[PDB]
Protein backbone atom coordinates (compact mmCIF):
# COMPACT_ATOMS: atom_id res chain seq x y z
CA UNK A 1 0.00 0.00 0.00
CA UNK A 2 1.89 3.04 -1.44
CA UNK A 3 1.22 6.63 -2.68
CA UNK A 4 0.17 8.37 -5.93
CA UNK A 5 1.99 10.42 -8.53
CA UNK A 6 -0.13 12.64 -10.74
CA UNK A 7 1.80 15.05 -13.00
CA UNK A 8 -0.35 17.52 -14.91
CA UNK A 9 1.06 19.37 -17.95
CA UNK A 10 -0.26 21.53 -20.84
CA UNK A 11 -0.69 18.57 -23.22
CA UNK A 12 -0.21 15.23 -21.32
CA UNK A 13 -1.24 13.81 -17.99
CA UNK A 14 1.22 11.41 -16.44
CA UNK A 15 -0.25 9.23 -13.69
CA UNK A 16 0.82 6.29 -11.56
CA UNK A 17 1.98 4.98 -8.17
CA UNK A 18 4.90 5.99 -5.95
CA UNK A 19 7.47 3.20 -6.06
CA UNK A 20 6.94 2.45 -9.70
CA UNK A 21 9.46 3.53 -12.34
CA UNK A 22 7.08 4.77 -15.02
CA UNK A 23 3.58 6.27 -15.35
CA UNK A 24 0.77 3.78 -16.07
CA UNK A 25 -1.74 6.26 -17.39
CA UNK A 26 -0.51 8.76 -19.98
CA UNK A 27 -3.15 10.69 -21.91
CA UNK A 28 -3.52 14.18 -23.32
CA UNK A 29 -4.73 17.01 -21.08
CA UNK A 30 -8.01 17.54 -22.91
CA UNK A 31 -11.63 17.89 -21.80
CA UNK A 32 -14.31 17.44 -24.47
CA UNK A 33 -17.68 19.20 -24.52
CA UNK A 34 -20.58 18.87 -27.05
CA UNK A 35 -20.54 22.55 -28.29
CA UNK A 36 -21.54 14.60 -22.24
CA UNK A 37 -18.14 14.43 -20.41
CA UNK A 38 -15.04 13.17 -22.32
CA UNK A 39 -11.45 13.13 -21.06
CA UNK A 40 -8.29 11.29 -22.05
CA UNK A 41 -7.51 9.31 -25.19
CA UNK A 42 -11.27 9.03 -25.74
CA UNK A 43 -11.56 12.80 -25.94
CA UNK A 44 -9.33 13.22 -28.98
CA UNK A 45 -11.14 10.79 -31.34
CA UNK A 46 -14.56 12.44 -30.80
CA UNK A 47 -13.56 16.05 -31.63
CA UNK A 48 -15.70 16.49 -34.83
CA UNK A 49 -18.88 17.27 -32.81
CA UNK A 50 -17.32 18.28 -29.49
CA UNK A 51 -15.31 21.27 -28.27
CA UNK A 52 -11.84 20.69 -26.86
CA UNK A 53 -10.54 22.71 -23.93
CA UNK A 54 -7.13 22.35 -22.39
CA UNK A 55 -7.39 23.44 -18.76
CA UNK A 56 -3.61 23.78 -18.31
CA UNK A 57 -2.44 26.82 -20.26
CA UNK A 58 1.30 27.32 -20.28
CA UNK A 59 1.82 24.92 -17.34
CA UNK A 60 -0.72 26.75 -15.15
CA UNK A 61 -4.33 25.62 -14.53
CA UNK A 62 -6.93 28.04 -15.93
CA UNK A 63 -10.12 25.93 -15.70
CA UNK A 64 -10.91 24.25 -12.40
CA UNK A 65 -14.08 22.46 -13.44
CA UNK A 66 -12.23 20.84 -16.31
CA UNK A 67 -9.20 20.24 -14.10
CA UNK A 68 -11.36 18.48 -11.54
CA UNK A 69 -12.64 16.15 -14.33
CA UNK A 70 -9.20 15.19 -15.65
CA UNK A 71 -8.55 14.00 -12.10
CA UNK A 72 -11.99 12.33 -11.89
CA UNK A 73 -11.01 10.44 -15.03
CA UNK A 74 -7.50 9.74 -13.79
CA UNK A 75 -8.48 8.05 -10.51
CA UNK A 76 -11.53 6.20 -11.66
CA UNK A 77 -11.19 5.36 -15.33
CA UNK A 78 -7.44 5.37 -15.94
CA UNK A 79 -6.05 4.09 -12.64
CA UNK A 80 -9.31 2.31 -11.70
CA UNK A 81 -8.59 3.29 -8.01
CA UNK A 82 -10.44 5.55 -5.50
CA UNK A 83 -8.68 8.66 -3.93
CA UNK A 84 -9.86 8.59 -0.29
CA UNK A 85 -7.66 5.48 0.02
CA UNK A 86 -4.51 7.03 -1.39
CA UNK A 87 -2.20 9.96 -0.69
CA UNK A 88 -1.63 12.11 -3.78
CA UNK A 89 1.55 13.73 -4.91
CA UNK A 90 0.39 16.55 -7.20
CA UNK A 91 2.86 18.61 -9.28
CA UNK A 92 3.00 22.36 -9.87
CA UNK A 93 4.56 24.74 -12.40
CA UNK A 94 7.58 26.80 -11.23
CA UNK A 95 6.06 30.06 -9.81
CA UNK A 96 2.49 28.73 -9.54
CA UNK A 97 0.52 31.44 -7.81
CA UNK A 98 0.04 30.93 -4.07
CA UNK A 99 -3.70 30.89 -4.84
CA UNK A 100 -3.61 28.00 -7.33
CA UNK A 101 -1.93 25.42 -5.04
CA UNK A 102 -4.37 26.45 -2.36
CA UNK A 103 -7.32 25.88 -4.72
CA UNK A 104 -5.64 22.64 -5.74
CA UNK A 105 -5.60 21.32 -2.18
CA UNK A 106 -9.25 22.27 -1.73
CA UNK A 107 -10.32 20.02 -4.66
CA UNK A 108 -8.24 17.06 -3.42
CA UNK A 109 -9.17 17.15 0.23
CA UNK A 110 -12.71 18.39 -0.41
CA UNK A 111 -14.02 16.99 -3.70
CA UNK A 112 -11.74 13.94 -3.70
CA UNK A 113 -11.21 13.31 0.03
CA UNK A 114 -7.52 12.37 -0.08
CA UNK A 115 -6.30 11.15 3.32
CA UNK A 116 -3.11 13.04 2.53
CA UNK A 117 -1.75 15.16 -0.30
CA UNK A 118 1.10 17.25 -1.58
CA UNK A 119 2.23 19.67 -4.23
CA UNK A 120 5.85 19.69 -5.43
CA UNK A 121 7.51 21.70 -8.18
CA UNK A 122 7.90 19.85 -11.44
CA UNK A 123 11.43 21.00 -12.27
CA UNK A 124 12.59 20.12 -8.71
CA UNK A 125 11.29 16.56 -9.25
CA UNK A 126 13.07 15.81 -12.49
CA UNK A 127 16.22 17.13 -10.81
CA UNK A 128 15.79 14.43 -8.16
CA UNK A 129 15.01 11.85 -10.86
CA UNK A 130 18.60 11.97 -12.13
CA UNK A 131 19.87 11.90 -8.56
CA UNK A 132 20.75 15.45 -7.63
CA UNK A 133 19.61 18.21 -5.24
CA UNK A 134 21.56 21.14 -6.70
CA UNK A 135 21.45 22.31 -10.34
CA UNK A 136 19.30 24.05 -12.91
CA UNK A 137 16.66 22.18 -14.90
CA UNK A 138 15.74 23.17 -18.39
CA UNK A 139 12.21 21.86 -18.41
CA UNK A 140 10.23 22.46 -21.54
CA UNK A 141 6.93 20.80 -22.41
CA UNK A 142 4.05 21.06 -24.83
CA UNK A 143 3.08 24.55 -23.72
CA UNK A 144 5.87 26.21 -21.67
CA UNK A 145 9.60 26.33 -20.99
CA UNK A 146 11.21 27.03 -17.64
CA UNK A 147 14.82 27.39 -16.52
CA UNK A 148 14.96 26.56 -12.82
CA UNK A 149 17.99 26.95 -10.51
CA UNK A 150 17.62 24.59 -7.61
CA UNK A 151 19.78 24.51 -4.51
CA UNK A 152 19.37 21.88 -1.84
CA UNK A 153 15.96 20.89 -3.26
CA UNK A 154 14.96 24.55 -3.03
CA UNK A 155 14.09 26.24 -6.31
CA UNK A 156 15.15 29.88 -6.30
CA UNK A 157 12.13 32.11 -7.07
CA UNK A 158 14.27 35.12 -8.05
CA UNK A 159 16.13 33.07 -10.67
CA UNK A 160 13.37 31.34 -12.59
CA UNK A 161 12.66 32.24 -16.18
CA UNK A 162 9.59 31.27 -18.07
CA UNK A 163 9.45 31.36 -21.84
CA UNK A 164 6.38 30.23 -23.74
CA UNK A 165 8.28 28.48 -26.47
CA UNK A 166 7.51 24.82 -26.51
CA UNK A 167 6.14 21.78 -28.30
CA UNK A 168 2.92 23.17 -29.68
CA UNK A 169 4.61 26.22 -31.17
CA UNK A 170 7.28 23.99 -32.73
CA UNK A 171 4.50 21.83 -34.15
CA UNK A 172 2.97 25.07 -35.42
CA UNK A 173 6.31 26.16 -36.76
CA UNK A 174 6.84 22.95 -38.70
CA UNK A 175 3.39 23.31 -40.21
CA UNK A 176 4.14 26.89 -41.24
CA UNK A 177 7.49 26.04 -42.85
CA UNK A 178 6.28 22.80 -44.48
CA UNK A 179 3.43 24.82 -45.95
CA UNK A 180 5.91 27.32 -47.36
CA UNK A 181 7.35 24.27 -49.14
CA UNK A 182 4.05 23.64 -50.94
CA UNK A 183 2.40 21.06 -48.62
CA UNK A 184 -0.91 21.65 -46.92
CA UNK A 185 -2.17 20.72 -43.47
CA UNK A 186 -5.64 22.17 -42.82
CA UNK A 187 -7.35 19.64 -40.52
CA UNK A 188 -6.34 18.64 -37.03
CA UNK A 189 -5.86 15.00 -38.09
CA UNK A 190 -3.26 16.26 -40.56
CA UNK A 191 -1.83 18.38 -37.75
CA UNK A 192 -1.45 15.23 -35.62
CA UNK A 193 0.97 14.16 -38.29
CA UNK A 194 3.25 17.18 -38.32
CA UNK A 195 3.42 16.45 -34.59
CA UNK A 196 4.63 12.96 -35.36
CA UNK A 197 7.04 14.14 -38.07
CA UNK A 198 8.54 16.65 -35.64
CA UNK A 199 9.06 13.90 -33.06
CA UNK A 200 10.17 11.28 -35.55
CA UNK A 201 12.62 13.29 -37.59
CA UNK A 202 13.65 16.69 -36.33
CA UNK A 203 16.96 17.16 -34.53
CA UNK A 204 19.13 19.99 -33.30
CA UNK A 205 21.91 21.07 -35.61
CA UNK A 206 25.30 21.56 -34.05
CA UNK A 207 26.20 24.40 -36.39
CA UNK A 208 23.08 26.03 -37.77
CA UNK A 209 24.55 27.84 -40.83
CA UNK A 210 26.85 24.98 -41.91
CA UNK A 211 23.76 22.77 -41.69
CA UNK A 212 21.58 25.07 -43.77
CA UNK A 213 24.61 25.25 -46.06
CA UNK A 214 24.83 21.45 -46.29
CA UNK A 215 21.16 21.06 -47.11
CA UNK A 216 21.17 23.65 -49.94
CA UNK A 217 24.24 21.95 -51.47
CA UNK A 218 23.04 18.25 -51.32
CA UNK A 219 20.24 16.07 -50.08
CA UNK A 220 22.29 14.10 -47.56
CA UNK A 221 20.16 15.33 -44.68
CA UNK A 222 16.76 14.44 -46.20
CA UNK A 223 14.33 11.80 -44.89
CA UNK A 224 10.97 10.54 -46.19
CA UNK A 225 7.79 10.32 -44.11
CA UNK A 226 5.40 7.68 -45.48
CA UNK A 227 1.86 8.84 -44.73
CA UNK A 228 -0.47 6.13 -43.39
CA UNK A 229 -2.36 6.24 -46.74
CA UNK A 230 0.86 5.66 -48.79
CA UNK A 231 2.07 9.09 -50.03
CA UNK A 232 5.72 9.79 -49.08
CA UNK A 233 6.74 13.33 -48.05
CA UNK A 234 10.31 14.51 -48.40
CA UNK A 235 11.48 16.64 -45.51
CA UNK A 236 14.77 18.52 -45.64
CA UNK A 237 16.18 21.47 -43.75
CA UNK A 238 12.82 21.73 -42.05
CA UNK A 239 14.13 18.84 -39.97
CA UNK A 240 16.36 21.11 -37.91
CA UNK A 241 14.72 24.53 -38.46
CA UNK A 242 11.80 23.57 -36.34
CA UNK A 243 13.74 22.97 -33.14
CA UNK A 244 16.09 25.80 -34.06
CA UNK A 245 13.38 28.15 -32.87
CA UNK A 246 14.29 27.17 -29.30
CA UNK A 247 17.69 28.76 -29.71
CA UNK A 248 16.49 31.65 -31.77
CA UNK A 249 12.82 32.69 -30.99
CA UNK A 250 12.93 35.19 -33.87
CA UNK A 251 11.93 32.41 -36.21
CA UNK A 252 8.60 32.80 -34.49
CA UNK A 253 8.69 36.61 -34.56
CA UNK A 254 9.42 36.49 -30.80
CA UNK A 255 11.85 38.97 -29.18
CA UNK A 256 12.87 36.40 -26.56
CA UNK A 257 16.24 34.89 -25.51
CA UNK A 258 16.57 31.29 -26.60
CA UNK A 259 16.70 28.35 -24.23
CA UNK A 260 20.50 28.66 -24.11
CA UNK A 261 20.69 32.31 -23.01
CA UNK A 262 17.63 31.84 -20.87
CA UNK A 263 19.62 29.12 -18.99
CA UNK A 264 22.69 31.38 -18.83
CA UNK A 265 20.45 34.22 -17.69
CA UNK A 266 19.04 32.10 -14.88
CA UNK A 267 22.44 30.82 -13.74
CA UNK A 268 23.63 34.41 -13.80
CA UNK A 269 20.79 35.59 -11.57
CA UNK A 270 22.01 33.51 -8.61
CA UNK A 271 24.59 33.92 -5.85
CA UNK A 272 27.96 33.72 -7.54
CA UNK A 273 29.32 30.95 -5.36
CA UNK A 274 26.76 28.35 -6.52
CA UNK A 275 26.99 28.85 -10.33
CA UNK A 276 29.75 26.32 -11.08
CA UNK A 277 27.62 23.67 -9.36
CA UNK A 278 24.65 24.71 -11.60
CA UNK A 279 26.77 25.09 -14.76
CA UNK A 280 27.94 21.53 -14.25
CA UNK A 281 24.50 20.25 -13.27
CA UNK A 282 22.12 21.42 -16.00
CA UNK A 283 19.28 18.99 -16.54
CA UNK A 284 17.06 18.65 -19.52
CA UNK A 285 13.51 17.48 -18.96
CA UNK A 286 10.18 17.82 -20.65
CA UNK A 287 9.55 16.08 -23.96
CA UNK A 288 10.54 19.11 -25.99
CA UNK A 289 14.08 18.30 -25.03
CA UNK A 290 13.91 14.96 -26.81
CA UNK A 291 15.44 16.16 -30.10
CA UNK A 292 18.78 14.55 -30.90
CA UNK A 293 21.59 17.11 -30.92
CA UNK A 294 20.12 19.17 -28.10
CA UNK A 295 22.75 18.25 -25.52
CA UNK A 296 25.75 19.15 -27.62
CA UNK A 297 24.16 22.24 -29.05
CA UNK A 298 23.49 23.36 -25.49
CA UNK A 299 27.01 22.33 -24.50
CA UNK A 300 28.36 24.37 -27.42
CA UNK A 301 26.20 27.39 -26.74
CA UNK A 302 26.51 27.81 -22.99
CA UNK A 303 30.30 27.32 -23.39
CA UNK A 304 30.34 30.40 -25.70
CA UNK A 305 28.41 32.35 -23.00
CA UNK A 306 30.17 30.95 -19.92
CA UNK A 307 33.58 31.89 -18.38
CA UNK A 308 36.46 30.80 -20.67
CA UNK A 309 37.83 28.50 -17.95
CA UNK A 310 34.48 26.98 -16.83
CA UNK A 311 33.30 23.34 -16.73
CA UNK A 312 29.88 22.68 -18.32
CA UNK A 313 27.76 19.50 -18.21
CA UNK A 314 24.37 19.15 -19.86
CA UNK A 315 22.56 16.11 -18.43
CA UNK A 316 20.03 14.37 -20.64
CA UNK A 317 18.58 11.41 -18.80
CA UNK A 318 17.60 9.05 -21.65
CA UNK A 319 14.31 8.95 -19.91
CA UNK A 320 13.76 12.76 -19.39
CA UNK A 321 10.43 12.87 -21.27
CA UNK A 322 8.56 11.43 -18.24
CA UNK A 323 11.12 12.45 -15.63
CA UNK A 324 9.02 14.87 -13.60
CA UNK A 325 6.68 12.00 -12.70
CA UNK A 326 9.35 9.42 -11.93
CA UNK A 327 11.14 12.04 -9.79
CA UNK A 328 8.15 12.17 -7.49
CA UNK A 329 7.57 8.41 -7.56
CA UNK A 330 10.97 8.30 -5.91
CA UNK A 331 9.88 10.96 -3.45
CA UNK A 332 6.45 9.81 -2.34
CA UNK A 333 8.09 6.35 -2.08
CA UNK A 334 10.85 7.53 0.24
CA UNK A 335 10.28 6.17 3.76
CA UNK A 336 11.74 9.46 4.97
CA UNK A 337 9.05 11.52 3.17
CA UNK A 338 6.24 9.32 4.56
CA UNK A 339 5.83 11.78 7.44
CA UNK A 340 5.81 15.00 5.43
CA UNK A 341 2.39 15.00 3.76
CA UNK A 342 -0.53 17.22 4.70
CA UNK A 343 -3.21 14.91 6.12
CA UNK A 344 -7.02 15.10 5.90
CA UNK A 345 -7.24 15.88 9.61
CA UNK A 346 -4.40 18.48 9.36
CA UNK A 347 -6.31 20.34 6.62
CA UNK A 348 -9.52 20.40 8.67
CA UNK A 349 -7.53 22.20 11.39
CA UNK A 350 -5.96 24.89 9.14
CA UNK A 351 -7.75 25.05 5.79
CA UNK A 352 -5.87 25.27 2.46
CA UNK A 353 -3.31 28.02 3.32
CA UNK A 354 -1.38 25.29 5.20
CA UNK A 355 -0.21 23.94 1.81
CA UNK A 356 2.51 26.65 2.01
CA UNK A 357 4.25 26.12 5.33
CA UNK A 358 4.45 22.39 4.59
CA UNK A 359 5.32 22.50 0.83
CA UNK A 360 8.27 24.97 0.69
N1 LIG B 1 10.66 12.55 -29.05
C1 LIG B 1 10.32 13.86 -29.10
N2 LIG B 1 11.03 14.81 -29.76
C2 LIG B 1 10.63 16.10 -29.76
N3 LIG B 1 9.54 16.55 -29.10
C3 LIG B 1 8.77 15.69 -28.40
C4 LIG B 1 9.12 14.27 -28.35
N4 LIG B 1 8.21 13.63 -27.60
C5 LIG B 1 7.34 14.57 -27.20
N5 LIG B 1 7.67 15.79 -27.67
C6 LIG B 1 6.91 17.02 -27.44
O1 LIG B 1 6.83 17.21 -26.04
C7 LIG B 1 5.57 17.77 -25.68
C8 LIG B 1 5.07 17.10 -24.42
O2 LIG B 1 6.12 17.34 -23.47
P1 LIG B 1 5.77 17.28 -21.93
O3 LIG B 1 5.30 15.89 -21.63
O4 LIG B 1 6.80 17.92 -21.04
O5 LIG B 1 4.47 18.20 -22.09
P2 LIG B 1 3.62 18.90 -20.92
O6 LIG B 1 4.13 18.56 -19.56
O7 LIG B 1 2.22 18.59 -21.39
O8 LIG B 1 3.93 20.44 -21.31
P3 LIG B 1 4.18 21.69 -20.33
O9 LIG B 1 5.39 21.44 -19.45
O10 LIG B 1 4.46 22.68 -21.45
O11 LIG B 1 2.90 21.80 -19.53
C9 LIG B 1 4.67 17.68 -26.89
O12 LIG B 1 4.70 19.01 -27.41
C10 LIG B 1 5.44 16.85 -27.88
O13 LIG B 1 5.15 17.26 -29.24
CA1 LIG C 1 5.33 19.42 -18.26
Amino acid sequence: VAALVVDNGSGMCKAGFAGDDAPRAVFPSIVGRPRDSYVGDEAQSKRGILTLKYPIEHGIVTNWDDMEKIWHHTFYNELRVAPEEHPVLLTEAPLNPKANREKMTQIMFETFNTPAMYVAIQAVLSLYASGRTTGIVLDSGDGVSHTVPIYEGYALPHAILRLDLAGRDLTDYLMKILTERGYSFTTTEEREIVRDIKEKLCYVALDFEQEMATAASSSSLEKSYELKDGQVITIGNERFRCPEALFQPSFLGMEACGIHETTYNSIMKCDVDIRKDLYANTVLSGGTTMYPGIADRMQKEITALAPSTMKIKIIAPPERKYSVWIGGSILASLSTFQQMWISKQEYDESGPSIVHRKCF
